């Protein structure tokens, strides 16, 4: 039950998008062509 | 009526976040230079 409430969800979906971001900025920072 | 909830586009958001994140940092990791 607590891992399925929107509290949760909407933390969790937060950190994985700032953790991506981070990660597309350093692959777009690193272009070779 | 049930596809246009809140909760149900927390989740499916959630869902597609954590997929897409996966697969950027297995994208990331597989360099050839």
């Amino acid at each position: 039950r607590f891992n399925s409430s929107n509290d949760e969800r909407i933390r969790v979906t937060s950190e994985r998008v700032e953790n991506m971001s981070m990660r597309l900025e350093e692959v777009n920072e690193r272009e070779h062509s």
